[PDB]
């Protein structure tokens, strides 16, 4: 059934650029400790990131955070074919562009806070129409790649020439804010999201399961604890990482 | 950034001609024991004063009052340039005139109530625009330096013959009335102004930084403490002396 195919789960590296599976995986995979892949999704996406054996981490499952995951258009229980990338050569020139949801009140060199840091003997590889997020400044500045010089993807090298245009582009429909609450932002509640999510994985990712078993899906969660760890946000959460809709009633 | 450019902060000395300095600061600007100083700030004007020395005040800031601190047209944080003027001479014929909403109710010889007494062997240096505040007779009367002889500044000595023409002035519009509150009528809240000031000094006085910044200043602050102490009065001195709106709900 092709061993190529993998669930995307939840990450352990927060790092954008990487992808983490299991070490009897990658010795099924015959990958290295190290190894530009290739990753490809739903609508014709793909992205370009490092692996790493994550001891933690099921065979079948594969982590990356919610940046990489985004650029896949995919959510977490969907299934993902990767496929290891070496033709990688180092960028000459790059451009990029930041996003204006996220520049809207800062100014001056992005590059010398954001860019430069970031890929400072990083050689970070990146594909034409990926989003990236460095975060610096106290606060979160999304950035998309216009186009590399060795199109569609490059390895950045300390010699490639970083062309920025300074002008705020705008965010697409499908390209959904990254700004936004995810499981990546909430704390406190190990024990509690994981009995939130095992309510919620199915009957929101599955409709078709419910209705074709005698399995009474629930239709009520309720929330104690005080005013604090964020029940807002979890429920938030919830609609935003499984793409359901979100409705709030103050 | 020119070390002649300082801040102007809270007074210890409630003094109309007086500006205090801090010891290291004056010997760097090459100030003496009673030097008239020129002050400059937005809105384009000047103002004239007597430099001290002040034990309790900071090297990057200097202690005024409000009345020096309204005719410069300047708030708490705001960027003056002070600089050496030594050739001011002495006065010779003075003619200013009072303002008709701060006489209202008294009559008669404001030279020798109000006036003599206030320039009685002071030295005090006005100029021609300066508005100045006087309190006796169980209240307070507001004079605006019309016309000095020696223009544009000059010193009021105890020899100078001060006219008063008798003729009330309008009131202009950025001219703050100093019979409203600031946070020189409060007193018994030491701490209380001191966490007060620090919570809401930012976000008011720069609102671009914080729509800018990550960072989430206070929404609502509430005041305890028994009816009388002058709950009212704390946040409309704020308000005041921060230059921001003032829209109270009783």
């Amino acid at each position: 059934n092709r061993p190529n195919r993998l669930i995307v789960d939840e990450a352990i590296n927060e790092d954008n650029s990487v992808v983490s599976l299991s070490q009897p995986k990658m010795d099924e995979l015959q990958l290295f400790r190290g190894d530009t892949v290739l990753l490809k999704g739903k609508k014709r996406r793909e992205a370009v990131c490092i692996v790493l054996s994550d001891d933690t981490c099921s065979d079948e499952k594969i982590r990356m955070n919610r940046v990489v995951r985004n650029n896949l258009r995919v959510r977490l229980g969907d299934v993902i074919s990767i496929q290891p990338c070496p033709d990688v050569k180092y960028g000459k020139r790059i451009h990029v562009l930041p996003i204006d949801d996220t520049v809207e009140g800062i100014t001056g060199n992005l590059f010398e806070v954001y860019l430069k840091p970031y890929f400072l003997e990083a050689y970070r590889p990146i594909r034409k129409g990926d989003i990236f997020l460095v975060r610096g400044g106290m606060r979160a500045v999304e950035f998309k790649v216009v186009e590399t010089d060795p199109s569609p993807y490059c390895i950045v090298a300390p010699d490639t020439v970083i062309h920025c245009e300074g002008e705020p582009i705008k965010r697409e429909d499908e390209e959904e804010s990254l700004n936004e609450v995810g499981y990546d932002d909430i704390g406190g509640c190990r024990k509690q999201l994981a009995q939130i999510k095992e309510m919620v994985e199915l009957p929101l990712r599955h409709p078709a399961l419910f209705k074709a078993i005698g399995v009474k899906p629930p239709r009520g969660i309720l929330l104690y604890g005080p005013p604090g760890t964020g029940k807002t946000l979890i429920a938030r959460a919830v609609a935003n990482e499984t793409g359901a809709f979100f409705f709030l009633i103050n």
